[PDB]
């Protein structure tokens, strides 16, 4: 490097990365444009304050609600505004409507907000809209997480629906790390968001590429593929005989259950980290504690940007599949007087003759895929 | 560029730049090495916390006062805790630590604040410490904009009487944009900050090699002329007969009076605007109205990072002077029925013979200089 140590650092964890599969002024005016085009967006319907200096969320609740005022989102809290949640039907791992509808109805938020949580299925915007209307509540579509999917157009737009839309441009979007909230102008049934939007709230120039490639059909390629990639792991963990929130996914991210395999997601997560798989435990539906996790979540677009493809990540979901199998034999084989989570991460923690040989698999597996 | 039309707004700006003088894990434990190295600390005695996703100083305050607890710092409002101002003697320039102390004793503040605004001249960080202590209030010390200057070691340093030093990455420490809280460790007369302000709170190789440099003896070097640079410039505003606040620096920046020239601030910041000039006006002690500031900031950091010496900035300080005298000329020839602010911008922004004079002038000379 230019001088330091700090060039070996660099080199060790970029390394570590490739030997690891990874599942987790004129110028603003320029990304002004450019955002609106990349959604497919009429300028005078449509207006967007961007933002490199950067919550996105919090900013829209504070412009357009008073503290009377209250908020509907997927599974928040009941800080400074009231909030109370809303939830998926425990059987199916869908957002419940009716539910939604009939709370909203009596409970009367000022704003409906949806997809916040971890939600692998497909929002219904439209009834989104009509529960709004009734209520008379403003909708917000948090979209950080799909931003990228719906910019390609491979998935249906928030954009018809909401009244409020806000992304990170750094996650789905794959642009710097910064900010983008959209906003309604024109006849609401009388628009008057601009101007709150505004007043509530060097990489600029990152920005203003991520979103010209994000037009892009190369781009629409990328997230087409990472559809398909993430269903080709929804079709592999089936045959494998896992049970899934939601019973599947529409969209670039698996929740596996693990329920019905008597085992919890953060030994999971453990397992998988001493085996260079990065993947992430996740609360599900049913769940006993909240402080026990009882599924994995799993994403594509990671390695999809390596150049992976469905064979992969079939061969991926054996990977995750025989890390449960490991977690269940030693967390069985610990003795009664150990049995907690802490007494399970020290064992995994001393390594094994399998957890070595599985590690050198994967990472000469995930070796052979570049950066791109 | 890689594609885009941005290539030809960077080059604009760029060249714009050049044509102008500017008067305004594993990696992370390195970090905090390198800082505590940088500024000459004792790991024992100071500890401190990093973060490039970023105010600092607020951080600082919920950390370690309660709503009850109330704190003093340099020209302050009268939002959640209780605040109360001291000031500059109207006269000198210089804080009044008399009557620091004396509301001290009377308002009883948990923090003492210092480096909050403009102040040119040091700081007497033992007095603060020794009004801190009658009151047994926190004595926290913002350094961003001299954090540099005392790096070097070229003006004393706030850590030998400072319980929390707060300083940006950015600004006079040369680094990129992000925030450092130090804080005390051991006998306080039993200190207990450690906690409260880590619990309270990709670029992370860049700050560490900016904390390297920031050690050495070349930045030392850069910091001497930024003194010496500052100094050459109140020698000429003062030869020129202008009244400085403080009546001169201490330090890398100059805030000129303009009182006894009849004229405002905000009128020189728009004329050197326009002939390619960048400064800051700037409100100075005495001033009538908090809309109209009396007087204007002058910093030689910028040109100092362009290779330009003491000789360069007496030259500087004339074109100041120039750009006054032609502000002084318009505004007595406007009509009296068009005399506000509004209409000198007006005018200004028509153009004029001198002004291409000037511009052109301040341009070429400008563009001698690189971008070191």
């Amino acid at each position: 490097e230019t001088d330091p140590e700090v060039n070996q650092i660099i080199k060790d964890e970029v390394d570590r990365q490739k030997h690891s599969i990874v599942l987790i002024d004129r110028m603003e005016i320029l990304c002004q444009q450019r955002a609106l085009k990349a959604f497919h967006l009429d300028g005078s319907r449509w207006g967007v304050n961007v933002q490199t200096l950067s919550p996105a969320n919090l900013q829209v609740y504070q412009a357009i609600m008073k503290p009377h005022d209250r908020l509907m989102g997927l599974d928040l809290p009941h800080t400074y505004f009231e909030t109370m949640p809303y939830r998926v039907d425990l059987e199916t791992g869908i957002i419940d409507y009716d539910m939604l509808e009939k709370t909203a109805v009596l409970y009367r938020p000022k704003v409906l907000v949806a997809g916040t949580s971890a939600y692998c299925r497909l929002i219904d915007y439209k009834r989104m809209r009509e529960i709004a209307d009734k209520v008379g509540a403003y909708l917000v579509v948090d979209m950080a997480h799909i931003s990228g999917l719906i910019a390609a157009g491979v998935i249906p737009s928030p954009f018809e629906y909401a009244d409020i839309v806000t992304t990170t441009t750094h996650k789905s979007l794959r642009g710097p790390r910064g900010a983008m909230i959209f906003f309604r102008k024109g006849v609401r049934s009388y628009y008057d968001l601009e101007n709150p939007i505004n007043f509530s709230v060097h990489t600029i120039a990152a920005l203003a590429t991520a979103l010209k490639q994000a037009a892009t059909p190369e781009f629409k390629q990328y997230q087409e593929q990472v559809l398909k990639n993430a269903k080709a792991l929804e079709n592999e963990f089936k045959r494998l005989g896992y049970k899934l929130v939601s019973d599947g996914t529409d969209s670039h991210m698996v929740l596996v259950s693990l329920k019905d395999k008597d085992i919890d997601g953060a030994r999971i997560e453990t397992v998988c980290e001493n085996i260079n798989i990065a993947l992430n435990k996740n609360s599900i539906p049913g769940d006993r504690s909240a402080l026990v996790p009882g599924g994995v979540r799993i994403g594509a677009p990671a390695m999809t940007t390596r150049g992976a493809s469905e064979e992969d990540f079939v061969k991926i979901a054996n990977y995750i599949d025989k890390s449960v199998q490991y977690a269940k034999k030693v967390q069985s084989e610990l003795p009664i007087e150990a049995n907690k989570l802490k007494d399970f991460k020290a064992k995994i923690a001393e390594g094994s003759d399998e957890i070595t040989q599985l590690k050198n698999e994967i990472s000469a597996w995930a070796g052979e895929f570049p950066l791109s």
